[PDB]
């Protein structure tokens, strides 16, 4: 069967950390991998040929590996969109996998993409997580404290999530629009059609550059 | 009624933030609040004095309204040890409230420790909150997920968290010993004994300097 990347890049994805854009860098850590088939990167429709300019000004020598294609309003929509240029690629079968994984989280390993492609295999999705160290309350109203977790049994997560393809467009495909816009997070769908989703370990330093403070810390990482 | 801080301090604290110890940028915050009677510092049984000298070299103006006392074990016995300061200091009345809140939360900002001290009028108790960034996901077996609860209804838990000195001293001195090390926070025991607990709005800038690279962060923003 494949294994895909599934890059989710629709914005600090297109600011430099160090001297390459944090997109370069994500993209960089899974063009090693040898059981890749191809880099399947969504992108926000007019920001396509800009991140086309940054592969061939990047990494050249991986051009035929990465495929740039339109990404989607939400991240569920990107995935779907990346499955449907994975499928113009070469027909799906029932065993093809993606790896999806955010575009700012470039702090990804080897060893983390290997976990996913492992635990793939015997069950129905991955998510990658770690302990969650943030105390977390509950609020249903946002007024008073419903209740707290069992902080024992809480986890941070992370990307990459991963799973079958033809799986993903199938459990996406019976959800109502009004579903998909409460069931943002891929493996939640997974959860919900009481499937099997294994935990990934994830790292601390699997850090997602989304505010200022993110950047500043992800340059301190750099050295 | 009085109004009192107890700022739990005991090990970044006494690291220099700028150019003075990140627990005095936690102090300074607290006396911009004209109605807290004292500021009550729970720190290390043999760092006291450190922290007092502290008081002496930095906030000389302010010494009087500081109180420096020995902290405990953990968390929630410097809690009670803070209280039990308080009423040596002052008799307790039972609306006497107590604004708890981590030495190392410098950038605490007026707002949330007025907001405090209003929601804790008409509640039980106070929890200074932001929404969850992150995905949370529950697994009761760490092999699979059980749950994915919607982020849209959980919320990190900062500091203050605040309360009636009495209230908390009735609810902690009806705790088993096992029961206050499952019961970690002020919060989780007024929450489980069925009380009604306010959010107040924190600030994703109230930064916890607990790492490194923390402090690193902590000193760009200064
Ligand atoms: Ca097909
Ligand atoms: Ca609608």
């Amino acid at each position: 069967h494949m294994i895909y990347a599934g890059i989710l890049a629709g914005p600090k994805q297109f600011l430099e950390l160090g001297d390459r854009p944090i997109l370069i860098h994500t993209i960089e850590k899974f063009v090693l991998e040898p059981s890749i088939e191809k880099i399947v990167v969504g992108v926000h429709g007019d920001w396509v040929s800009h991140a086309e300019d940054l592969v061939d000004k990047y990494l050249p020598l991986y051009k035929e590996r990465i495929i740039i294609t339109k990404g989607g309003a939400d991240r569920n929509t990107s995935i779907k969109n990346i499955i449907e240029a994975i499928d113009a690629y070469r027909p799906l079968t029932p065993e093809d996998i993606v790896v999806t994984h955010d575009s700012v989280r470039p702090f990804i390993t080897l060893r983390m993409i290997q976990d996913n492609i492992q635990l793939a295999q015997n069950h129905d999705a991955v998510d990658t997580v770690v302990e969650a160290v943030d105390t977390i309350v509950e609020s249903t109203n946002g007024q008073f404290i419903t209740d707290i977790p069992n902080r024992a049994h809480l986890y941070q997560g992370q990307t990459p999530q991963t799973f079958r393809c033809k799986d993903f467009m199938d459990l996406y495909g019976s959800l109502s629009d009004e579903e998909k816009e409460i069931l943002t997070d891929a493996c939640k769908i997974f959860v919900i059609k009481g499937k099997d989703v294994a935990l990934a370990k994830g790292e601390y330093s699997n850090l997602k550059i989304t505010t200022v403070t993110d950047l500043k810390i992800a340059k301190s990482m750099i050295e």
